[PDB]
């Protein structure tokens, strides 16, 4: 007869954002998530799809109520003028506002993913490294791009530029700073130097021409936005998938928590490292564990067993694909064999 776990309470919290209330809504919340959607269609199916999306927002709204995150709906017809002023263009899409930044969310429309994302948005844009714990944590990041700069202190003109740049990419690309010469030494940073670490790469590339303006940093990050090996992540999956390489993606499935999946991931990292300067190569790593609801679809569509590592090439137009044969009674292919296979497949078609 104990206390129940928290449950969705069925109380409506998602705001109908309109001409009359939108200014007040913005004032009330530090972070605001707005779904820009189309007016109700006549067909039951469309209505049910919208009903689901709105309830997903309700769940997130309940979870994040105490943290001052607000959720709202902007109707492209009824609220056309609000959309105009706020720059809402993308049909049935989520926009996130924090102070003077808009984020055009391009990730999974699930309560889990949205809540984690908005919790990340709430955080300060630069992570400072002081302790050994924090430095170690920084060093252990590999599945995303990361930047680290060394500056005199928070009042350095060059640190402020770095923070402005950080805000432009927040919370997708973590920006770290240190003001401690001992930390800078371990990181091999000179004062005002910023090191850019491509995902899954051991060695950073230093942003040239320090000290760097906000624009120099932003330009550099944009030019280096696509890592040679990048992970499909729920928070960013649509942006990653839509960034195809001339109509195809090389896709690798590997369950990191599995011995074979782990070994395969290490091989993919070697392939990446050996081809890092090749701008025509990007491989998407998908860990099936991250996307339980898509595994049946992938297994059916690609005709593969996702309990084993896989690598293939996928046509983004129609999901046509080809997958490398690997005998699970022998060792996984070496990096050289993977590259050879990719060459064979990509030269022919
Ligand atoms: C990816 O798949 C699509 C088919 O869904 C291919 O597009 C077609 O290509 C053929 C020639 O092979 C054309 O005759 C059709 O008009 C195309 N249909 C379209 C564009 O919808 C496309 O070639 C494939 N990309 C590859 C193989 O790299
Ligand atoms: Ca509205
Ligand atoms: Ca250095
Ligand atoms: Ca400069
Ligand atoms: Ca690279
Ligand atoms: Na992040
Ligand atoms: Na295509």
């Amino acid at each position: 007869e104990g206390l129940d776990f928290p449950e969705y309470d069925g109380v409506d919290r998602v705001i109908n954002v309109n001409a009359k209330n939108y200014k007040n809504v913005f004032k009330k919340y530090e972070v605001l998530a707005l779904l820009y959607h189309e007016p109700p269609e006549d067909d039951k199916a469309s209505q049910r799809q919208f009903e689901m999306e709105e309830l997903i927002l309700e769940l997130a709204a309940q979870v994040l109520e105490d943290k001052g995150v607000g959720f709202g709906l902007v109707d492209s017809e009824k609220d056309a003028a609000v959309a105009k002023k706020l720059g809402l263009t993308e049909e049935d899409s989520i926009y996130v506002f924090k102070e003077d930044e808009v984020i055009e969310y391009d990730g999974e429309f699930s309560a889990d993913t949205l809540v984690e994302f908005l919790l990340d948005v709430l955080e300060d844009p630069v992570e400072l490294i002081e302790g050994e714990r924090e430095l170690q944590a920084f060093e252990n990041i590999e599945d995303e791009i990361k930047l680290i700069g060394y500056f005199k202190n928070k009042d350095s003109e060059h640190y402020k530029a770095f923070k402005e740049a950080a805000e432009e990419f927040h919370p997708y690309i973590p920006f770290f700073a240190t003001f401690d010469s001992k930390v800078a030494k371990k990181l091999t940073l000179k004062l005002n130097e910023i090191d850019f670490y491509e995902a899954f790469m051991e060695e950073p590339v230093t942003i040239p021409d320090k000290p760097n303006s906000e624009e120099e940093i932003v330009n550099f990050v944009e030019e280096h936005r696509r890592s040679t090996l990048r992970k499909l992540k729920p928070e960013s999956m649509y942006e990653t998938w839509e960034d195809d390489m001339d109509g195809i993606h090389i896709v690798a499935f590997a369950e990191e928590a599995d011995p074979d999946g782990y070994e395969f991931l290490e091989i993919l990292k070697s392939v990446a490292q050996d081809n890092t300067d090749n701008p025509d190569l990007s491989i998407i790593w998908i860990d099936p564990d991250d996307f339980p609801l898509l595994v049946p679809y992938w297994e059916k569509t690609f005709d593969i067993d996702l309990s084993a590592p896989q690598i293939g090439v996928v046509n983004v137009t129609d999901a046509d694909s080809v997958w490398m044969e690997m005998d699970d009674e022998e060792d996984l292919p070496s990096a050289e064999e993977l590259e050879d296979w990719l060459e064979d497949v990509l030269e022919g078609e």
